[PDB]
């Protein structure tokens, strides 16, 4: 998987998706720093928040490139806060618009890059889907957003295999974390972009160091340590 | 197949085409004035023209009602003029988003209500799909539609069993035909709905009779016979 | 939702679903005993045993009446054991085929006809999908199918308000539920079909009186009733 | 596009398809010899003919690796002649089924792997979608298969940077040109198999040279340069 977020002056989902050089839309077919999967062809997902604070989501079980309705349609959708993802899945997990993320409780987008156990995590009748990311992302709303970091560096000592890179956001802030893949921040005038791998060639775009939580708000970046064993 | 069409203040596609109690949503499962198929399961698409004029379209080969992307999104999706279909199809057609109203040609998009023998327009390759409403829509894009009320009534002389039921828009104007099936029209203090049925029970809905053709421009309605 | 079952000599799945005059292809967009919903739209499935005891699926997203690839194929897929399904949702329900019926645990498949709420059923690791008759289906395949009867009545008094009509089997038997939904059966010469509604006007056809177990093995078709509250 | 077709005694779908090492499943996600577009992800098919000469066909618009139906599925279909592809279509090509190959006049199964203007073709009322695969498939079945060689060398010529490679079967006969892509053949014991590529690393594999017609009925391969 792959995933971007947007917390700044509105700006169009296509112009965040679709439109940069290197972007999730290049990033389907073609990532360039992805260690785990060739590809992100199992689904996709754009969520962002309107002018009333509402979380709003577009979920496909397709490939990004392919879908045309999207490329027709994200020019004309525009937010001060985005979160987009396209899915990898192993063969042979379920494929469903329910499985990619963003995942939303109502309050925050979610979207899950990696792998984990979900015999180690708890059962829960709050999930959207069954797949892992699902599973964790329900475990992560139920203990609170404000509580990522501990979530994360729990999990990732129960499953010590685990990869946990999440990135999250509640129309006013920014929250990710690195665990075992990649993630990059570009500041910009107008606001911040966080991404698994940067979707151009800005010299702004620095990469974020593993096992770190990453926090957006009030036009500050946080980028700090997570819990090791 | 029903449409609905708008063409006024900026309206959110989910007030036009979910929310209403006998809205488009509704239609695609139980219709309340339509004569041919059950229902409308097919697919759907909505079109809408955006603040630079650019028509814009979400289509699907799925029910309307089962579409939570659409559900979710729709209503941050906000427009002067709208365009869209619940798509019917007999047993054995195509299913495929391509297929789905409303069609384009970057300058109008159409929805067609109706059936009509392929074999009686002329071969293209300018569809995009091959559905007959397709090939019907690739037609009356190439005569223009300042051309729709000749061309409707050329092809239904060709077909007499046709039904020819278009809604189209271009971002300022609305034109329909009755052609075999049903169009009301509703005037609001914003705009103007044009629709295969009624969307609610609004005493302002009015029937539009069959062999006509609609222009709207401005909020001004305007219904003119088609050629005898 | 309808579903249909069948045990006996082999049988296609065409023959089963799609070419009687009021079959399930036919029920997917006009049923003739359905209380609950116009239709059934939002999916399909078809489960079968192969020469081997392989429980095998067919599972679908989409309107059975528009489905080509079924129409053109299921005349060659050939079983002494199906359960097929055609699912209805209500509006906002996850669209996708893992929450289409037949579920399965390897040995047995399992249809739901009806609604109940998930509130009252244990949490699983196992279910196939969040949508309540998966969550059902995972319950019944943990206490076990010789069990059904009384699982059903328990959750029957956990939500007064449920329906709860399984169809299940394993490659040798077939077992169903009345819960607030339809049943009949028909016996052939060379097997059994259970069904939500007759697939046409054969006076063969037998109903079920609600709230009772159906046991079909060794061409013997046993019908008891469920425990009183 | 890849594609693969069987002749033989039954086999089936899964175990030409989905079962090999480096099969049209592997090639969907990385193929290793193709050099038109990096995968195979715009769709499927797989069509066959049943034991009483009947043509089917499974179609579907998602990557063929992700179909969970088709994997528990295509073991328990067996047939003694089959036409699978993988589809790759360029960013903003319409996605649908029925512009999966393989395509059908009822008689014959028909896979195309390549690029043709739809300019040079006639237009046609008879193909199942708008792609220009569908287009020649429609232009081909109205010539006859029988015509298949006069028909994609006509073709080539009206279009000299087409690439024409079909791959076709009637239950009984396959047919196949090269004209711009690869086309291999295995001979086993129980039948002849025609893929874009080998699905494994067999040293009975053989490459088909360029602008070649190959007919393959009765265990026999005839491999010869297209009119
Ligand atoms: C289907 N295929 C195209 C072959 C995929 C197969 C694949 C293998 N590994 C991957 S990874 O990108 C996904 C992997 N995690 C998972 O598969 C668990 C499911 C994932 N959380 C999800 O959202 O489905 C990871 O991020 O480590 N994809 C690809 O190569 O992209
Ligand atoms: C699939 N099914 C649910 C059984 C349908 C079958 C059906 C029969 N007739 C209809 S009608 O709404 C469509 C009919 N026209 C066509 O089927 C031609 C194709 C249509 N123009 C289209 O856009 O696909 C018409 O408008 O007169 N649907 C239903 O009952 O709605
Ligand atoms: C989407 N729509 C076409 C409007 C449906 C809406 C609907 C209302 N009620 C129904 S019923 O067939 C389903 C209802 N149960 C549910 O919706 C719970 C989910 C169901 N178990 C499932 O498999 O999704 C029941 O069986 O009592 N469908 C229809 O009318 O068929
Ligand atoms: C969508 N994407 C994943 C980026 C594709 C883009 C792509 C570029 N070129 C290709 S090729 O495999 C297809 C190309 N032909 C076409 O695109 C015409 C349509 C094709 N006949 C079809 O069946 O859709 C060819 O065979 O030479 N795919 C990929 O890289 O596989």
């Amino acid at each position: 998987a792959r995933h971007v977020a947007w917390l700044g002056a509105p700006r169009s989902l296509a112009d965040l998706v679709l439109d940069p050089p290197q972007g999730l839309l290049v990033q389907s077919y073609a990532p360039r720093r992805q260690k785990h999967g060739l590809m992100n062809a199992d689904g996709w997902g754009a969520g962002f928040f309107d002018d009333d604070g509402v979380a709003r989501r577009w979920r496909s079980d397709k490939p990004l490139w392919g879908d045309a309705s999207f490329a027709s349609v994200a020019p004309a959708l525009r937010s001060r806060c985005v979160v987009a993802a396209v899915r990898s899945a192993t063969i042979g997990m379920p494929i469903e618009p329910s499985a990619s993320a963003p995942f939303s409780d109502g309050q925050w987008l979610l979207s899950h890059n990696g792998l984990v156990d979900r015999g180690v995590l708890p059962l829960t009748g709050a999930a959207e889907s069954t797949v892992d990311s699902a599973i964790l992302a329900a475990l992560i709303f139920s203990r609170g957003l404000d509580a990522l970091g501990a979530t994360i560096a729990e999990v990732g000592e129960l499953d010590p295999n685990a990869r946990l890179n999440i990135l999250a956001a509640n129309g006013s802030r920014l929250l990710a974390t690195t665990w075992g893949d990649t993630l990059s921040v570009l500041r910009r005038p107008d606001g911040v972009v966080l991404a698994s791998e940067p979707y151009d060639d800005d010299p702004g775009w620095s990469d974020i160091p593993d096992r770190h939580l990453v926090d957006v708000r009030d036009a500050h970046v946080v980028v700090t340590p997570l819990l090791e064993h």
